[PDB]
């Protein structure tokens, strides 16, 4: 799949650290809510239960998919992409994240689609790398427009 369809324009970040947990699970989603593609609940629920039990979504040391079911408040189906240059440690979690993509889905179909998409992108090492090395934005950018 065409990941760029998921991506609508301001869903790509570098931040040099979020200022806690809960702000990297908003840098991860900030970008969704700007155009309404979920309300604000939706980020809270992912952050209520990283606070319960922990980061649903982790795919290799270091990388997330911050996510809430489409029931929990999305809207429309869309993502992020946020690196945080020295991480942040999630609760329960083995070691800090460094990388967070977002998703949102207005449907579970919707949601099993986007899912296939990011795959490409999480289940391959090579990307891992080089989203992780991402100097900017626009390299981060490139990866996306790559798949």
């Amino acid at each position: 799949m065409r990941l760029s369809d998921y991506f609508p324009e301001s869903s790509i970040s570098v931040i040099h650290s979020a200022k806690d947990w809960q702000e990297a699970i908003d840098f991860s989603m900030v970008s969704l809510l700007d155009k309404n593609y979920i309300s604000e609940n939706y980020i809270q629920a992912i952050k209520d239960s990283t606070i319960n039990n922990g980061p649903y979504y982790i795919l290799a040391p270091g990388v997330a998919m911050p996510h809430a079911r489409p029931e929990c408040g999305a809207l429309k189906t869309g993502m992020s992409l946020t690196l945080l240059e020295q991480g942040v440690y999630f609760p329960g979690n083995d070691e800090p994240i460094k990388l967070l993509i977002g998703l949102s889905a207005a449907d579970a179909d919707s949601h099993i689609g986007a899912i296939q998409a990011l795959s490409e992108l999480l289940c391959e090492e090579e990307i891992l790398e080089q989203l992780l090395t991402a100097s900017s934005e626009k390299q981060l950018a490139d990866i996306i427009s790559r798949g």
